[PDB]
């Protein structure tokens, strides 16, 4: 569903630099942007680390600029999701009910609905990504009622970002039980990195695609860190990306790209000829090569 090519992270600042989202927008590298994060649920926090600081009465944050720069992104043709958890996160549920009613609050907050109370004002996200890094109760509940609220819409996209270890422990229910976008497989911070000697993206995930997934069509994308300081383990050089991620993955159906942690880190990690890390790997897409 989504478009392939390179997905960036944008939202908490891998960089030490991050600017506006409209910058980010900017770059023809750049496909899809997933605004990090909604730390925490259904008790809500957002969190844009340096660009948002400004909030509504009850303390939910209030974010002009962000919403002003997602009609601007979806007006240049890109896609931009709004990502929930991530490492730092204090999220849960207490049953399927309350998954499935806050899948009606997301609706109105963030989706086509409305709610006293919308972050990004009138400006409507294109969908959502599970970046819960835990296991938790009404994962799979959520997920189904995001897709029946959202099924009416002309572009809706659910989409998760599952560490590389198959199956995730995580969001491994989710996406063997719900109907996926895309997954953005983090191939970081873990044993299955593109350095390590075990990149299983040929074998668990392709396997996960073409017998487990829900959805047949579902894009998975080489989720990989913008510069050495993006993680603990699992940066590689463009030349590494290369011996690894041959014509046989990226001829692959079910390959949707790249995805990024994140903007700022892969904007500031540039070559010798000035090439940020989004682009190098976007004209390795384009023009792989030969080898």
């Amino acid at each position: 569903q989504p478009p392939k090519g390179v997905a960036v992270y944008w939202g908490q600042n891998s960089g030490g630099g991050q600017v506006r989202l409209r910058h980010t927008c900017d770059r023809d590298a750049v496909d899809t942007v997933i605004l990090s994060f909604l730390t925490s649920f259904p008790k809500m926090v957002l969190n844009f680390s340096n660009m948002c600081w400004q909030t509504f009465p009850d303390g939910l944050l209030h974010c002009k600029d962000i919403a002003d720069d997602i009609k601007y992104c979806q007006l240049k043709g890109k896609t931009v999701l709004l990502s929930l958890g991530g490492a730092s996160g204090t999220y849960g549920f207490s049953s399927d009910d309350e998954a499935r009613q806050f899948a009606q609050t997301m609706y109105d907050t963030f989706g086509p609905g409305h709610t006293a109370e919308r972050p990004f004002d009138d400006a409507v996200v294109d969908g959502y990504d599970f970046d819960m890094e835990t296991s938790g109760v009404g994962y799979v509940a959520f997920a189904q009622e995001l897709n029946r609220l959202h099924s009416h819409m002309k572009k809706f996209y659910l989409t998760a970002a599952p560490q590389c270890p198959y199956p995730d422990r995580a969001l491994g229910d989710v996406l063997s039980s719900a109907q996926m976008s895309a997954v953005y497989i983090q191939f970081y911070n873990n044993y299955c990195s593109l350095s390590g000697g075990s990149f299983n993206f040929a074998t668990d995930w392709k396997n996960y695609a073409r017998t487990v997934s829900p959805n047949k069509n579902v894009l998975l994308y080489i989720g990989l860190p913008g510069a050495p300081r993006s993680a603990g383990l699992g940066y590689v050089d463009i030349e590494q990306v290369k011996r690894v991620v041959g014509k046989d993955i990226l001829d692959d159906p079910n390959f949707g790209g790249f995805m990024l942690w994140d903007a700022s880190s892969a904007e500031a990690n540039k070559d010798a000829h000035g090439v940020s890390y989004d682009q190098q790997l976007k004209n390795y897409m384009n023009n792989p090569g030969v080898d």
